[PDB]
């Protein structure tokens, strides 16, 4: 890439590829707090100076869609309002490259506290597979940056985030005369969110809200991808 954020991008992608994919089922620092179908949501309870920082990690398996398609839909701001429910307003501050943009958005008051805004670079990347026996990996990384055109606000507390949707397509070609259809593909998703609320709020409530809102998002967003891609040619 040309843009000034290319080095930071690579470091964020690499951290997610090494630390975010790590299996969290047997990790006793993590707690499985939501299960429904193929979806599991885990959290690690962390606070600094009384501020709840709990890392969130979800895993999902979604039939009939690819990692490329799920990542495309997650990244593409032209469809954000089709699925996102926690945002009041957003706009693109800057386009850095064809796969990378900076976004400013304000969120609905889902917490018992001042309204939050966030200012993040959103980038979509493909990580090639080492062999044709393995899945290619598609990732969208959303991470807080600074921008002159979006300074701190009077009205909102500036949250900071480090989020990744990491997706891999598994395929199971059919036995004989049939061509591959969407019944033969499944997308494995890992979604990780590390959110700094930028100020204090009761932890009990913040945790209740995260337990509610992330599984809600994931079900609605993945369903939306399934609907919008149904009966379409598969994008690997
Ligand atoms: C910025 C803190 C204010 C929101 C408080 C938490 C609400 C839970 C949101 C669940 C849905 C996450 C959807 C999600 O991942 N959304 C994208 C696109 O809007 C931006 C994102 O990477 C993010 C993650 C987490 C918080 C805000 C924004």
């Amino acid at each position: 890439g040309t843009h000034r954020f290319v080095q930071k991008v690579e470091e964020m992608v690499q951290n997610h590829m090494t630390y975010s994919l790590q299996d969290v089922g047997g990790d006793a620092n993590w707690q499985l707090v939501v299960e429904e179908g193929e979806m599991k949501v885990y959290r690690r309870e962390v606070e600094e100076n009384g501020i709840v920082l709990d890392p969130l990690k979800a895993t999902h398996a979604v039939k009939g869609v690819t990692g490329h398609e799920v990542c495309n839909y997650f990244w593409n701001v032209d469809v954000r309002n089709d699925w996102e429910t926690t945002i009041e307003n957003f706009h693109v501050v800057e386009t850095l490259a064809d796969n990378a943009i900076i976004i400013y958005q304000t969120h609905k008051r889902v917490w018992p506290a001042s309204q939050r805004d966030v200012l993040y670079l959103s980038v979509i990347r493909k990580i090639p597979a080492l062999t044709e026996n393995d899945p290619e990996t598609w990732i969208v990384c959303n991470f807080s940056v600074d921008h002159d055109s979006a300074p701190l606000n009077n009205r909102c507390v500036r949250a900071k985030i480090n989020v990744a949707m990491i997706c891999q397509t598994l395929v199971s070609p059919p036995e004989g005369n049939q061509e591959i259809s969407r019944d033969n593909i499944l997308c494995k998703i890992t979604y990780v969110a590390n959110v700094n609320p930028g100020g204090w709020a009761p932890a009990s409530v913040l945790r209740a809200v995260a337990k509610r809102e992330y599984p809600k998002f994931l079900k609605r967003f993945t369903s939306y991808v399934q609907e919008k891609t149904a009966g379409k040619p598969i994008l690997f």
